[PDB]
RNA sequence: AAAAGAGUGAACGAGAGGCUCUUCCAACUUAGGUUGAAAGAGCACAGGCUGAGACAUUCGUAAGGCCGAAAGACCGGACGCACCCUGGGAUUUCCCCAGUCCCCGGAACUGCAUAGCGGAUGCCAGUUGAUUAUCAGAUAAGCCAGGGGGAACAAUCACCUCUCUGUAUCAGAGAGAGUUUUAC
DNA sequence: CCTCGACTTCTAGTCTCGTTCACTCTTTT
DNA sequence: TACTAGAAGTCGAGG
């Protein structure tokens, strides 16, 4: 039923085992030592022959839902797994960055020295001149002061850059098919090529991925398309599913394949996790909200850009000067994370010793986390849990 | 080759708002306090690096075409610059990267000319300590800062069978040779 | 019948406009 | 979007 995955007193990855009963005497006696809680990875501990038979890896890419399995040469499968990329999250994390690198630009450097020109006299005269840059037909207002250069004439890239989106997707790709790597011994790999018209950063990696997965391999590197796994799935009856693509491109390679069949059983699920987090600040309030009595009748005193709630001079337009007088204004002090705290992907044991994964820390009082959340959803008492390993990468479930 | 289609990276510039303080005018309330209007000044992740580099006025910025009496304008692109290129560095770390920026040079490539750079003048800092000299300190209108991956770090016993308990499902605890080799 | 620890539930987080530039892939014709 | 900080709420313990 189950396989568990062996791995050489070398260090080396070997053919995976059945018998699951050789497992536990080895274990027992001591000459197999767990090396990885899930997926099941024991280690010997004593020589052996280190024979394997060939192995093929088939990729199904995509940005969100990376699927891989390994199977024999005869259609038998050994792993399946199913990733779910964090590559969603790069661009909108990357635009909020550029927001924040302008609004620090504009804010603490070029406001700065406008209010120090206009203080000291060294303004322009006019106070504002039209700016005409090269490259460009129409001008720039500079106020008070000369821009700083605008650099956008002559920016050169490296051939074949990619955005940090698709590096990331790329650099999943190949980590995902590293650890595989690391588990069993592969020899062939099977990539599903995919090309859309739109009458995508996935588009856009799929060649170096190719590349790159040739140079892993050097002779050992085949690619499908998604019409042959469409027929190969009708032609064997392979059920419908997502997860089961990858199965059906791994089985394309072998020439001879007797023992296709269905992988049965829930595949491995992988998360990825954020390596790095440099945000300091949770909350950047910037609300004046305006209570009368236990009641917030404004926001602002003037709207803000995009408000839609009343602000104090629409309160001013419709009371009277006795119902301003009484008002009391409440602006709550910004909020800034720990940035030393356990980040999501951390291993952790609870108090009553079930081992878990985190995934999110809810709620904090008096400088100490009052919950971790497991990516199971359950809430342990953060006082209690024990913090054992940190953040991988990507982490199975 | 171009045409478009889908994305997602960079520089610079304007605001609506926000925080602190001052002046002044109202309103409300135990000269004081709270709220607001108007005018003004300062301030913009937590932080890392650095000691000067920001701004204003003015002068200079190739040869050669070409229009002008001339002054000068236009083209062009170097002996001038650079976002370009070789090398080094800050952000920078447990190991790396992206992005931005800086320094000395400039073979080819790429770009600029109302830009950029250099000079002159003006304006905006900080000066203390240990042994006139050296190290350290202070010194912003200086640069970067909300992006990504990897390593290492388990109280890491999985599956199946039996027993107990809770529990509708199922889960927790304990025990176990379950075909022989993890690969024939 | 209060008060105070120890948890438990629940909510909320900044936006806009200009001057330009760049890279990768796909498809047609 | 969603992880994370923090304000308000609930419940016993105890005197």
């Amino acid at each position: 039923m189950a396989v568990v995955y062996v791995i050489s007193k070398s260090g080396k990855p070997l053919m995976p085992t059945t018998r699951c009963g050789h497992v536990r005497i080895l274990l027992k006696e001591g000459k197999a030592r767990v090396v990885e809680r899930k997926p099941f990875t024991i280690q010997l501990t004593y020589e052996s022959a280190e024979e394997t038979q060939p192995l093929v890896l088939g990729i199904d890419p995509g940005r969100t839902n990376i699927g891989m399995s390994v199977v024999t040469e005869s259609g038998e499968s050994v792993f399946n797994a199913q990733i779910e990329t964090r590559n969603k999250d790069v661009p909108k994390l990357m635009k909020d960055r550029k927001q924040y690198r302008m609004a620090h630009r504009r804010l603490k450097r070029r406001c700065k020295r406008r209010r120090r020109a206009k203080a000291a006299g060294t303004a322009f005269e006019e106070g504002e001149k039209q700016r005409l840059l090269p490259g460009c037909f129409k001008p720039i207002t500079c106020k008070s002061i000369r821009n700083k250069e605008a650099r956008f004439n002559n920016r050169k890239r490296p051939v074949g850059w990619l955005t940090p989106t698709a590096n990331h997707l790329l650099v999943t790709h190949l980590n995902v098919v590293k650890k595989v790597q690391k588990i069993l011994p592969v020899a062939k790999v099977v990539l599903e090529l995919n090309r859309f018209s739109f009458m995508s950063v996935l588009n856009q990696i799929i060649p170096y991925l190719a590349d790159q997965l040739a140079d892993m391999f050097p002779g050992n590197f085949c690619v499908t398309s998604g019409q042959d796994t469409y027929l190969f799935r009708e032609e064997h009856g392979i059920p419908k599913d997502h997860y089961l693509d990858a199965y059906c491109i791994a089985c394309s390679a072998l020439t001879d394949a007797k023992k296709v069949s269905s992988p049965k059983g829930r595949p491995y699920m992988v998360h990825q996790f954020r390596r790095h987090d440099r945000q300091a600040c949770h909350k950047a309030n910037l609300n004046r909200s305006y209570y009368m009595g236990g009641k917030l009748v404004a926001t602002n005193r003037h709207k803000a850009m995009d408000q839609k709630t009343d602000s104090l001079e629409e309160y001013r337009a419709a009371h009277s000067a006795a119902d301003v007088s009484k008002l009391t204004v409440k602006h709550p002090s910004a909020q800034y994370k720990d940035m030393s705290r356990i980040m999501p992907g951390s291993i952790l044991v609870s108090g009553e010793g079930k081992l878990f994964t985190l995934s999110r820390s809810e709620g904090r009082n008096k400088g100490q986390v009052n919950y971790f959340v497991s990516t199971e959803g359950i809430k342990y008492w953060a006082r209690k849990c024990q913090y054992l390993r940190n953040n991988g990468g990507l982490q199975i479930y």
